[PDB]
């Protein structure tokens, strides 16, 4: 399959490379990525589907992230930017600007308004400390809703959150009170509140919280997902397993 | 011509696109505006010639003001910024403060210190009233001065002025006096003063003034300029019927 | 004119040192395009500042800019702290056209006050009063007597732009008078300025055209000319050797 | 020796200068600092390499501080503000500000995010108190952890603590619980938990401290380092002895 989009790299006929790229798998796409040469990584980078394009930026080192994001045409780049999780937005940006401010300054200004604030309060934190790692896009709720209630909700924050396995419930304030799976939403009455089905003795992490400290709390608690709260105990984010394997 | 344009586009190769761009009339590319895809845009604004790329700006809508104003790229911002007549800098510059203000601000840090001082003064203004509207580049003049004098001012204020088929005329502090046409200057003398071709019984408008105000003043008068004084009097701007008819 | 080149074969800094001290910034400016890089380079590193200084006000726009470029950094305050405020705006202009990151840095370079002066200067049209007006002119009460305004003007002298008109302002700043040192000196030391001074003074808006700045000088016969903002107050003056530079 | 620098100086040549500032000590160059024009301080700051270059503007005066963060290239500003530690990046903004205001902003702005957030936590806290002399580049840890992981993780807190000789120790929120020092971890037992070896009775300091007291309370207990907590007791900083010598 490797010799198959070079198959279609040399082919020149984009058609037949789209194709391909439409159901290569962006770790295999990830594996076979440095033997690629400029004027491949610009095609191939000039219409994989966005989607996609966002996901292999986010995998790459830090050097090749700054790089490909002077390489790819400017017209690509919102979408591009505005497909990533924030959490790998901002090392993206992080890694643009240690060889590059001025351009880090350009593409934030590329930003919408809103995902320029959220990246910007990310950015201010240690990157190798809780909210270094957290992302913003996690499903927030309050004590009365119903189950019914927060299906409906979940089935429409699903396009952007990060997960929806894990809801936590936030009071008037925004801070933590309680923590649910969305097996625990499955396995309850639809009508029944969250306010029993929550755990109200949630294990939550601070965002100068370090990373390995939350690695031992997510492998002795047994959680892939972990939330994030600022010093008036309001939830900010969530660190998520996937990124924190990443730092091995 | 479309197909002019087109062929261009697709053969990658910027020797038939400028060729096509440096004889396009803007009007005509704003014809066909959306019918372009996102690449297209970004390249016909990247290689139009500023004159005419700052042209195009000032009748996209706002939404699309304030988006272009954010896909070319900054080395094209800071000329088309500059090229922009004040008035249309003003619009273009609120347009893009009502969906981003953060990339206002960053515009404005582009804008030369005087463009900067200009436009944050039409900036003040209501944007449906007379400042909203009004320009100040327009060309003044004293009551002393002779049409030898005014007609060797007006070849080197044309580069700059919004118009200079009216001269207006001022006073030691500035404060409006009379006015008077390029047509009556050449059926005058080489050597007559101003203060005696020009018209005293000047009609004008303030500030203060609601757009349609201008329109029926304009259109009473048959006047296709209209003078702008603030509250003691001192010209500040011009509003031309072209900005007029655009308020439909 | 070799005089200068025998001190460039000397490779020395005193045998070249000696004759830039001495020659004057015209004849340097004359002959400034017949020397190469290598030679602007060495003037540049240890001419005097003030006259180092006066040559880069008279340069062409786009050698201003490349001669700010060319200079050694330790060297930069110096010559833009001894430039008058009106050429100071005009060097930075000419340097912004090409390159507004390097303009930013120069200001950054300046003093907190001569920022704020040039970036006063700065926001006003090229060819129009504002943009030609120099901020360093000698501005006092109409209470003094003559003794205490010449008093003022033996140490307004290092800094001013000229000190042979003065301009009287009140407690606000708009114009009330101007006066001359030579009415200053063929006056009575406890005679008090107010009835000296002329009330009735000539005087151009910031936004005045140069060319109406010029009649002006050349009907009344004056060398400078006071410049005041909307509110009537004095904010600069401009001198007719700016005006004939517009010609 | 000393007298070796003139030279490399006067022969105006780099490379010989450059051997020579690569092995000069900060306080040899330091004493010798006003026996220095313009153009040489100019150039053993283009020339000095970034740690010593923020070694000595970090030991002089707040007039020279402010004056040659103006001196040096910009290329070498983002370098010696990143290369200082955060107390002595505060204290020399401070110095900036009190001079130039202008030019305190603009430091600012080359500031990456975090580093910027850092220092303007600093700045909020008083030159004579004890958060004015406070560096947040601290190691804290858990009460759980064992002497090993410890140890493990002063291997990567290192590079930019300020000191990893006294480790401290926080809770779930952050309040501080615990002091033991860098021997105590290596002569205890790899297996060992951190609250079994940790000094719960911790001499602690707020924020609003007069540093006399910080340093009455440092000559007692005669400890090199201070920890800082905040009204509710939470770490946010700790103080150095070296900066409470140079309070003299
Ligand atoms: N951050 C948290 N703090 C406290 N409790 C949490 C947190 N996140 C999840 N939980 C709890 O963990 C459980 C979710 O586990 P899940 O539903 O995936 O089943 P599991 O991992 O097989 O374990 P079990 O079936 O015993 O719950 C829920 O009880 C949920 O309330
Ligand atoms: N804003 C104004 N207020 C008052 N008077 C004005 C104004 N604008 C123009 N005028 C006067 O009206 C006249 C219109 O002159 P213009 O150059 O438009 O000639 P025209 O319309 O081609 O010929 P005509 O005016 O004789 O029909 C000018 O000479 C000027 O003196
Ligand atoms: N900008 C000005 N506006 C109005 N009056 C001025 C201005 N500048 C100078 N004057 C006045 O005009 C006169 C010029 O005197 P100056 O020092 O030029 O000697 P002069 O050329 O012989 O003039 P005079 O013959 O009038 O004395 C002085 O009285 C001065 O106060
Ligand atoms: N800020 C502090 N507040 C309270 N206790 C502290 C503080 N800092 C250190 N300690 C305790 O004081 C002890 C002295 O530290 P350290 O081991 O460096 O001492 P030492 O001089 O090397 O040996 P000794 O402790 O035997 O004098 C540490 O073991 C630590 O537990
Ligand atoms: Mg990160
Ligand atoms: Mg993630
Ligand atoms: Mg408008
Ligand atoms: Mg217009
Ligand atoms: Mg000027
Ligand atoms: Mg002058
Ligand atoms: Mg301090
Ligand atoms: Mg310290």
């Amino acid at each position: 399959l490797a010799v198959s989009l070079q198959e279609a790299l040399q082919e020149g006929d984009t058609r037949a490379l789209r194709e391909v790229l439409e159901e290569i798998h962006p770790q295999d796409l990830l594996a076979l990525w440095d033997e690629l040469k400029g004027e491949h990584r610009y095609v191939v980078l000039t219409l994989l589907p966005k989607a996609k394009a966002a996901e292999v930026l986010s995998h790459l080192s830090p050097e090749e992230q700054a790089e490909y994001l002077k390489t790819l045409p400017p017209w690509r780049l919102r979408e591009i930017l505005e497909e990533l999780s924030l959490d790998d937005l901002a090392d993206a940006l992080q890694a643009v600007r240690k060889e590059d401010p001025a351009y880090f300054q350009r593409l934030k200004d590329l930003l919408d308004p809103r995902t320029r604030a959220e990246v910007e309060a990310l950015a201010r934190y240690e990157e190798d400390e809780a909210g270094g790692l957290m992302t913003p896009e996690y499903v927030a709720v309050r004590e009365g809703m119903t189950v019914e209630e927060v299906l409906r909700f979940l089935r429409r924050a699903a396009p952007d959150a990060e997960t929806i396995y894990y809801i936590y419930v936030v009071d008037e304030k925004g801070r933590l009170k309680g923590v649910l799976s969305l097996r625990d939403l499955i396995v309850a009455d639809p009508r029944t509140r969250v306010a029993e089905i929550m755990n109200p003795k949630v294990v939550y992490v601070r965002t100068d919280t370090d990373q390995e400290e939350v690695a031992r709390l997510m492998a002795d608690y047994d959680f892939t997902v972990l939330p994030v709260v600022d010093e008036e105990g309001r939830l900010v984010g969530i660190v998520t397993v996937d990124d924190v394997l990443d730092v091995l």
